[PDB]
């Protein structure tokens, strides 16, 4: 009347054991484990065949796998339809596990990698550690269309972490969110030639990436997050060559040679990312150091960016780099129809190369920027520049050969529009801007601390020649205000009713100016003739001046007034931004860099 | 000395089996399974009663349920306090499972739906598939106050996915985050008449929604994400009728007739959503196609929007639609106190209808916009418009009957303020704006490529009559600059000291202008008399001109200069934006659309 | 031939039971449970020793723990390397569980707290309820370097929820995301003196916090989210004293005395948070009520803020408070190099106290703001103010002793720059601004509804004395436009060619103005002499006026025209913003607050 030794060991033996529910143990087997198929789980014993039987059994009976041990395996394993919770797989270094419609949580993939081959796959709260394959999580040549949620995983110690190659069946939708990827030697997330994919959306969001160092590795290795469509680049190539409708939002990329990269992307947004590039990592892989690098892209925004470069600024300050593509050594595919905005990168610089044509429109917006150098090439059909705080401007509109990517390639004889509102180029006391070849038919400009010159490409080609009057002042006195630069066209209205019109932009310094002798290294000047605390002979900080003979080897010294008139040692004094190089003798003149001409009415 | 066959099958039988811990199997029963209560799990056998006993046992003993099979059930199941992990429920199509204070993970609800009835409920990493009930996840007539975290679930194949009806006990807090909802025939997330709910917050964030097609379904079906308070609409109805303090952030809604909808919302934010409306889906359900539709709302912002419409633009370009509500065929409840900003939707259009009164203030801000048509009705007590790039402006301030929602209903005789700074209305070569009925006491305007006319509603009612001078220019020459439009009040300062004041805004074209004969379809004009490459007879691109007799049936052709003066075939030439319709003979005049009048001082 | 009673109970007994896989029950033991070590799980029996053996066994054999019951424990438990799923721990109130490299999910920590001591720890989907210890989740004196993911947990009923004390080994990286913290009596998230920590990043994002009420508790208790570096404060103290490179993004903090707090932070961002402060909670703990409070911080942005205060506005409207630090009763450490932008807080106020020096630069940006009072102290080396909508401005540049934090401490004689573009100070009909001590060398200002006066700190010290002309108007008539305020320097161009230049800013009211008698409480005035519907004697709403003798005790009444000229009862009428206090007799004069002086040319 007792249970037999046999039968209890049979495939129905658990049916003999009662449980508090009133059912039996056989009814409690909601899973299988690899140990039930012979796995040792010691991380050393070869468990490959045990794993294969588990997968076969789970597929055939549609039963989830539970595991907690460490399964050493030595050759490829194919999985289809499996739900797997827990455990560690330990490959040879780069051994492959393929998944079709697989759901995996709390798994550690040690010294191996997962290759997704199709279906609806889901990966949560896993660890991918120490892979020596090209990628730790690979999407390539899928045999059926896929969707993917790849979220809250941690990946480290590998080469590429997440890599997609766009051959095969399409991924229609993918979310890559809240992963933690660190201490790797390839890209953290690279989606290569995926223009056909992600029709219903690609979203790469809230990933935290740290220490991407591809030193000594292959070409292009070491990008933080990268998305690539298909060449050839070109302003008019078909929409189907581009990766479209995707977003890269809220990620953090620390200590990486090139944090964010897109080429041949269209209709996309790069929003609120935080990046810390470093010239010193991924040595030899050929990447241009920066936070955001975009090539040949159209119809996109960069909206919100923070961080700074970790290397010394003398090596690089490049943070935003928006450029043409290249086909076989020839530039092609200017970026067009884009918005750069809300960047908070005061230490770091922006470089943009675009274009404009009669054959297609290009409308650009740059807005709400805090940066270091703002460097720009190209003349869109319309370009607006609003609330840019920068430390210098390096700007050429219709740039020619030798003046930047695609110089000379396109021109636009039709209506060309530009606007500059509320911008500030200022570093300490210096306002440092350079503008050229702005062949605009209309240019509105207000609220800037500088004037923007526009140019004419052949007589009559941009309408009547006009100068926008951006500054007008009132003085309670009649004498022209000295020592302060005014652009051409500036009007001064006097309380008496007189008015001055500036016909050659510049500043007034009397021909009777005399300064005290100077010595090398001196950063102030003192008056030996005129009253610099009068309005007519005043000295305004920010004004560019020339001190004859005071520069290197007796050249003229061009400098900036750093502090306006004050009295010390009973003399009128100003400070200059650059020290005297060659000493000057008593009663040397000082002059404006740009001497004003004005006319007076009444 | 051997175990009996009986007793081992008893409810304590597992106590006889030793484990490596040194305990017994009975101590390892941390869960129950449905199979322990007779469930077959084959998806075909009716397991309803087995499921009910499981729920009873789990509730009574506070023990979690584990499952992995497929439980066909055929009538309603009520659950309270249950923690359930895994398995598939398969109903008849719309069979109900109710939950009170339930926690569910990794469950598939197939052909059935969950109805939440109260407590603190949590749903993670579930699938809701193929429901034929009205909603797949329903909140209605809760019998106790609730909180809800509904996150990282996938829902598809249903009618409504998530639906709340606000009757019963309140949901005090709810987070709906990171769900994937697709291929449905009702709304993806609809919270209807929930003004009493969400005192401690409603947050709808980072959901990815795709393919919402309610064609052939009931009224209003097919909204992407919708939130509704209670009628009647009205500017002064009680705060308690509104859904308040909620947020809709970071969602993606692809291929949906009306992606985001709020009515009777107050103190809310719609931030950084990406939407792709489509006129072709939800045929017959009566929705206005767009990305964001807001009715009767107050104290809100739309901050950040991307995407575009999937249908052909000839059918619709409507993306943002902010409008009054309607009570029984009468408009009521103008939107007031709102901010529209940071929209990146260059292909798509914005339509806003508001109002202003002496009885209440309405302060509006529209800022940092990239859009197609900007259409506006209504005159707030203060309205600011900053850094708007658009392709046309269609604007009426105090709009009357027949000119938009609520036209004529309210007026404001007190101080009314408006500002336009740094805006651009431009499509290729055309600046296309229409303004009327701007009855402002002060209007500041700078940095725009157009002038904003203000109007007076009865003599003296807006102070002395002033025209803001928005443009002033300098010329090195005395002749008036030809061929370029200047608003009324424009001042031209000459290097000689002369000045021109524009007393009737417009452009100068000499009465002696003669052009060569033209033929139908021609898009250029050539001079037969004057030197168009002189400043006085210049031709600026963007200027609107009239070619007598060249329009349809010999009407005048109003067009725009597309390219300023150039020489070809030894003649001064300009391009026009619109082709000649009716041919013109040699020595026809060309004129400004708006002929200038100016006076010259000196 | 039957199984023995013994042996089946042995540590290998499960090996005798067959399963459908063909393996045995021993191979299915992927976990241990506390009941296998003697735990009763009734929440009452002391299970402390049972828990300790479980931890020992799990550590020694590297096996996960599963649990579902309620384990009462009574003294500290140390855990290292454990993977624990499920169950409830119930301490004495504040009993400690320590973790080193622990992974915990679906656990409830009742009346106890977790103290993290190092390694890589992970906490998901847990509940921390009713702790009476100082904190429910404590990081302090870690014995090895840590990383932490603390996400999707719920915490309530405690004192501090999450607290870190920065002594011991560093946390190199931490993500605190998507938690739900409510009904607590300390801070929700407080990271105190952690300047050495988070080299690879600190990210606090998408947490929902509600009801933080530290009434009756210790000093500083009741902050929503707080991050603190190390004193002493000071503009030039070493970088190592600051918490750096962190972010506080997307959180919601409802009903809290001080929602967000940072002191001694550098290179950080506070982005898109929603906050609802309340003066009534945390009574006695000494916190300044507001949404965001920053002390002594540098190189940071506040980007995006919504919400409002829950108390009556008469008690407080303070929402943003950016201030110096304090060392031993002396202010020190001005905030420098910061950007305040994208704030949508129309009901609530902003208070900023900064500084500027020759010894270091300070570049500030305030942009795209909707607020109530905008209060500012301090004169940076460069400061820009763009698209600020506010209800009043309270501004002093180089503020002195008694005029705000750090008044008098620093001055900058070198180039000092300021810009105001497109700002609006307006409350109903009143434009209420106060500016002083703006000692700038250049100040660009356009598109505002007010003028910004700049000042000179000693003759000659800011260059020639200039007034920016911010407004110019055109009139079709010659008479000066009456009843409307114009800043000094305003130019009016007449259609006749005449021009008026405003030499003393103000408004024109004729000396022949006479009004009808008034009575107390009256809010309109009526003309008894002049035609107020003429341009020369016009009355513009918004103009500040003086009614002699009409204020309290026969003082002059200074008020604002609320409605421009209209006719009622056959008399020219205006409305005023403030009622008559002391009655005035027939034929009293009305005057401008600021009487204009102008000169006319021609
Ligand atoms: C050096 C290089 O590194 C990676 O590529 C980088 C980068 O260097 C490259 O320049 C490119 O950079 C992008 C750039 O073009 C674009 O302009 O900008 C992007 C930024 O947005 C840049 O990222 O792409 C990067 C990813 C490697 O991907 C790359 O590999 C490729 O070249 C080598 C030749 O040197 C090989 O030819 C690779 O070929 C693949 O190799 C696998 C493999 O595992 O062997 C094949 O797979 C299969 O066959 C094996 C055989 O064994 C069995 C039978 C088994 O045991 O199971 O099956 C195995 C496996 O499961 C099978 O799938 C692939 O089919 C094959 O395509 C080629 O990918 C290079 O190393
Ligand atoms: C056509 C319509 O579709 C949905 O409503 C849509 C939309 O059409 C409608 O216009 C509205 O649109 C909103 C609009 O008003 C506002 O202005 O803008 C919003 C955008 O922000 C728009 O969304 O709301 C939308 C949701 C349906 O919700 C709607 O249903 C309603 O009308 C029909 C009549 O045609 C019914 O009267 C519905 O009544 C509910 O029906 C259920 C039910 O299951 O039968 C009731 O429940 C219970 O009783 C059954 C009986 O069986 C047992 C005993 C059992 O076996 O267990 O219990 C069952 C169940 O568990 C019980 O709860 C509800 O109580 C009852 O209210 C009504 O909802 C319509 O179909
Ligand atoms: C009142 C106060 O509340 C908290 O501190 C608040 C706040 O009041 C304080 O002003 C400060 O505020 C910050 C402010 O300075 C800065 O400027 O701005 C920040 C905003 O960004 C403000 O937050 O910090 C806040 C957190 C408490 O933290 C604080 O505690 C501290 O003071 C008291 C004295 O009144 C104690 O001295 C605390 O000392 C700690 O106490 C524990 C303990 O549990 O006893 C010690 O731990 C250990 O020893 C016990 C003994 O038992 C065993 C043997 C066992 O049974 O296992 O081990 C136990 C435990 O496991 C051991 O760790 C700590 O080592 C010790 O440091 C002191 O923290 C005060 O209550
Ligand atoms: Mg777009
Ligand atoms: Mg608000
Ligand atoms: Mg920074």
């Amino acid at each position: 009347s007792y249970v037999e030794k046999n039968l209890l060991s049979s495939t129905t033996g658990a049916a003999m054991v009662g449980l508090p529910s009133g059912g039996n143990l056989l009814q409690a087997q909601y899973f299988v484990t690899p140990e039930q198929f012979g796995a040792i789980g010691d991380g050393v014993t070869d468990d490959t065949q045990a794993i294969l039987k588990t997968i076969t059994f789970a597929n055939t009976n549609n039963i989830q796998v539970r595991a907690d041990k460490n399964y050493r395996f030595t050759s490829s394993i194919a999985m289809s339809g499996v739900r797997w919770y827990g455990g560690t797989f330990t490959g040879n270094g780069g051994t492959m596990i393929s998944t079709v419609s697989c759901w995996m949580e709390n798994v550690r993939f040690e010294k191996c990698y997962v290759k997704m081959l199709g279906g609806d796959c889901r990966f949560y709260r896993n660890i991918f550690s120490n892979a020596t394959s090209t990628a730790a999580f690979l999407m390539q040549a899928m045999t059926s269309e896929g969707t993917l949620d790849f979220s809250y995983n941690e990946m480290y110690g590998c080469k590429y972490a997440i890599l997609q190659q766009g051959t095969g069946e399409v991924m229609t939708y993918g979310r890559y969110s809240n992963n933690y990827i660190h201490d790797i030697k390839g890209d953290a997330i690279e989606l290569n030639v995926v223009q056909k994919h992600y029709t219903e959306g690609l979203i790469i969001e809230n990933n935290h990436i740290a220490n991407v160092d591809a030193s000594g590795q292959g070409a292009n290795w070491g990008i933080g997050i990268g998305v690539a469509g298909s060449g050839p680049y070109g302003v008019d190539v078909p929409d189907s060559q581009y990766v479209r409708n995707f977003s890269i939002v809220g990620n953090r990329v620390y200590n990486c040679r090139q944090c964010l990269h897109v080429e041949m992307g269209k209709n996309f947004t790069i929003r609120d990312n935080e990046v810390y590039p470093n010239t010193a990592v991924s040595t030899g892989t050929g990447l241009t150091t920066c936070g955001v690098a975009l090539y040949g892209c159209q119809d996109f925004e960069v909206d919100g960016l923070t961080g700074y470069l970790l290397n010394d600024p003398s090596v690089s300050t490049r943070m935003v780099f928006i450029d043409w593509g290249v086909n076989n050594g020839r530039y092609a595919g200017p970026p067009i129809n884009f918005t750069i905005k809300n960047l908070d990168i005061p230490e770091s610089s922006i470089e943009i190369a675009t274009s404009g044509s009669d054959a297609w429109e290009n409308s650009t917006i740059v807005s709400n920027i805090n940066c270091n150098v703002f460097k720009w090439r190209g003349l869109p059909s319309s370009s607006t520049f609003n609330n840019i705080r920068c430390r210098s401007i390096d700007f050429i509109g219709q740039h020619g050969s030798g003046e930047g990517s695609g110089g000379g390639f396109y021109t636009r004889s039709q209506f060309t529009y530009m606007k500059w509102v509320g911008c500030t180029a200022l570093s300490g006391d210096e306002t440092t801007v350079s503008f050229a070849k702005i062949y605009t038919d209309r240019c509105d400009q207000v609220g800037n601390n500088f004037g923007v010159p526009t140019a004419v490409d052949g007589t009559g080609h941009r309408g009547p020649v006009l100068t926008t009057i951006s500054e007008q002042y009132f003085t309670a006195y009649d004498e022209f205000p000295g020592g302060r630069e005014f652009p051409t066209g500036t009007v001064i209205h006097c309380a008496s009713g007189k008015k001055h019109v500036v016909t050659v932009g510049g500043a007034f310094f009397s021909d009777n100016e005399k300064i005290k002798a100077t010595v090398t290294g001196q950063t102030y000047l003192q008056s030996n003739a005129l009253n610099w605390a009068s309005n007519g002979y005043a000295k305004a900080a920010g004004t560019k001046i020339v001190i004859p003979g005071a520069g290197a080897n007796g050249g003229d010294l061009v400098t900036t007034i750093a502090r306006a008139t004050y009295v010390t040692n009973s003399l009128y004094t100003i400070d200059i931004a650059d020290p005297i190089v060659t000493p000057t003798a008593e009663n040397t003149q000082i002059k404006a860099l740009n001497p004003v001409t004005f006319v007076t009415v009444n």
